[PDB]
């Protein structure tokens, strides 16, 4: 996965 | 943290 796929934030 | 700490290995 991505760094956007590891952090995750609603 | 960032790819080389979410992941592992060489
Ligand atoms: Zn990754
Ligand atoms: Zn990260």
């Amino acid at each position: 996965d991505a760094e956007f796929r590891h952090h995750s934030g609603y």
